[PDB]
């Protein structure tokens, strides 16, 4: 068994779950339109971009679809940002592995603006070193890249000490380009089937189940 650490976590879908805010979000855009829809069924929205969703699902022009895009940002900036729900025992593992001193780190494709928001919001900020995601009204952040930064930080030599945290195979994929191990979680947007084929280090269907692999 290793001893890790240095841990990454990426956010969404990790250590919080944004779906209230982002569905909000989508939908207050669809209302501006005259479209009503109940948040179930804007569920399947979180992931793709929202072009695909406006474009290819609601097949609105290229100009309707960025007053689209506008008019969800509005709402996400307003009220989406604060509408999260951390997962259960989450806080408490944070603690623990912080406790241990193991240096935490979050890596994301979220923007940083809002990763930072978010973890203040749940008050476990405190327990992360570096916080990194994507720059706002920027390019999507690719995960190798964030990872990298957040490492260079921490002036890593053995990497064989580090572990990234994600509930995608985007997490997996980024930590395999860095030479680093990974858990993959199913607890968050990433099937079995996802995670499975990603390969990961390790897999955990829960939260408590972290501190087996961690501790
Ligand atoms: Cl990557
Ligand atoms: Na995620």
């Amino acid at each position: 068994k290793k001893n890790y650490e240095i841990v990454l976590f990426d956010l969404d879908g990790t250590l919080t779950d944004p779906k209230e805010g982002i569905t909000k979000s989508i939908q207050y855009s669809l209302n501006s339109f005259g479209i009503k829809e109940d948040l179930e069924n804007l569920d399947q929205f979180i992931g793709p971009p929202l072009h695909d969703t406006f474009k290819e699902y609601y097949k609105f022009e290229d100009k309707k679809a960025k007053e689209a895009v506008e008019k969800y940002r509005e709402y996400f900036a307003d009220k989406g940002i604060f509408e999260n729900k951390i997962y259960e025992n989450m806080k408490e593992i944070l603690e623990m592995l912080y406790k241990n001193g193991k240096i935490l780190l979050v890596a994301t494709s979220k923007p940083t603006v809002f990763a930072e928001t978010i973890l203040r919001y749940f008050d476990i900020d405190r327990y992360f070193k570096y916080i990194a995601g994507s720059n706002l009204d920027g390019t999507r952040v690719n995960k190798n890249e964030v990872i990298q930064y957040v490492l260079d930080l921490c002036n890593v030599k053995d990497k064989d000490k580090v572990i990234m945290v994600g509930d995608r195979k985007y997490d997996i994929i980024g930590a395999k380009k860095i030479g680093i191990d990974s858990i993959g979680v199913l607890y968050g947007y990433g099937s079995f089937e996802e995670i499975s084929e990603s390969e990961p280090t390790y897999i955990v269907e829960n939260v408590e189940s972290i501190k087996d692999i961690l501790l």
